[PDB]
């Protein structure tokens, strides 16, 4: 319902093009810090315009 | 013109996240160590939402 149970969303937005090998990495870091915060455990990160979203849904305990 | 990066961290208004503006200091630094820009910019906009429009330097 309405109510219970409380998210986080986070997207991570660029070029489709662009390169940087290093955004799996600067993803799990990313993750790492929001759990650290959060003290969250129930994580679920999908990747897809031409833009992609690395999404990341995120359940609060 | 310029390579941009984007990250929306969000969140329904109501809910209280003391931490929140911290996690939004870390990330940033994350996403400074791994793209070294010098360019930044977060704004906070029923839904918070926390916006970091990033330029990539390389």
């Amino acid at each position: 319902a309405a109510t219970a149970t409380d998210r986080l969303k986070l997207i991570l937005a660029k070029e489709r093009t662009l390169n940087l090998p290093y955004m799996e990495e600067m993803r799990k870091e990313i993750i790492a810090v929001i759990q650290k915060y959060t003290k969250s455990s129930d994580i679920h990160f999908k990747t897809l315009q031409s833009v992609e979203t690395i999404e990341v849904e995120i359940i609060l305990p």
